[PDB]
């Protein structure tokens, strides 16, 4: 991992509380960055998670995964320095921009998330916490996976993972279907409505999230396939990216809307 000298880093404003201590926006040798710190007295476990997270991110090289600029490990507090994402978290972004994008733009955002997720699944990582709040958005409208999930958000979690803790790339596919629904609704809360216990009961009875307004048939059909009770009947991320690519290349296909009620 690139080791960054602290003289090349400037914290400018706290922007978050974070898993490890404060998160800042700042400037780097100048490019704006986000800066995650590990405050003093951190534990061995915390150090292994903090620098372990940075270790995987630096190795990764995909357009839809947050870019790591480097780490500060020689000096304290330790720092993880990532590209700054101008539009912030996807869930908050969509809720502040209700109705402002075209269906083609919405589907392009989902394609990027699917590609990024695919890269993670092929590299043998299970996210476990795939939700719009864990995707960031830049000034090109590109969505990149962050957080990295857990090493349990009920409303985003697949039935087999709730019921017996089987987290796989197929339960991430379930979560991705929820993310599709979050994007298509501009950040509605899944199952708005229902208690956590009622969601778990509803999912196992075959209930599913309803059709969003202005949602293409193909898009609602795909998220419904992501929500197959049986893991093996869910599409792979490769299948998902491929389908979304065909829809994006023939944009009139997105003009056929699933009925809304
Ligand atoms: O609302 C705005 O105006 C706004 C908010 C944020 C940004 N830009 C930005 N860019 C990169 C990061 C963050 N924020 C950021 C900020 C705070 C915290 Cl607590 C976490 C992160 C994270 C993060 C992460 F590590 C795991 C999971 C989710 C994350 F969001 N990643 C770097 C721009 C505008």
């Amino acid at each position: 991992t690139t080791e960054i000298h602290p003289s090349c880093v400037t914290r400018q404003k706290v922007i978050g509380a974070g898993e490890f201590g404060e998160v800042y926006k700042g400037m780097l040798k100048e490019v704006p960055v986000a800066i995650k710190t590990l405050k003093a007295g951190y534990t061995e476990k915390q150090r292994v998670d903090f620098l372990g997270e940075a270790g995987i991110m630096g190795q990764f090289s995909h357009h839809n995964i947050i870019r790591l600029e480097g780490v500060i490990s020689k000096y304290k507090p330790m720092m993880i320095i990532t590209e700054y994402m101008e539009n912030g978290a996807l869930d908050k972004f969509l809720r502040e921009k209700d109705g402002e994008f075209s269906v083609l733009q919405l589907v392009g955002m989902l394609r990027g998330i699917a590609a990024g997720m695919k890269y993670l699944a092929n590299m043998n990582y299970v996210h476990r916490d795939l939700a719009a709040r864990n995707i960031l958005v830049n000034s090109n409208l590109v969505c990149k996976v962050s957080d990295f999930g857990l090493s349990i958000p009920i409303r985003w979690t697949a039935p087999e993972a709730i019921s017996y803790r089987k987290f796989t790339s197929a339960s991430d596919v379930w979560s991705f279907g929820i993310v599709m629904w979050e994007v298509m609704t501009y950040g509605e809360r899944p199952y708005w409505e229902l208690s956590n216990h009622e969601v778990m009961k509803a999912i196992n009875d075959g209930f599913r999230l309803p059709t969003p307004m202005d949602c293409p048939s193909a898009i609602y059909q795909l998220m419904m396939q992501c929500w197959q009770q049986e893991r093996a009947r869910r599409p792979k991320f490769a299948d998902i990216v491929s389908i979304l690519d065909k829809l994006i290349r023939a944009p009139d296909s997105l003009k056929t809307l699933a009925d809304f009620d």
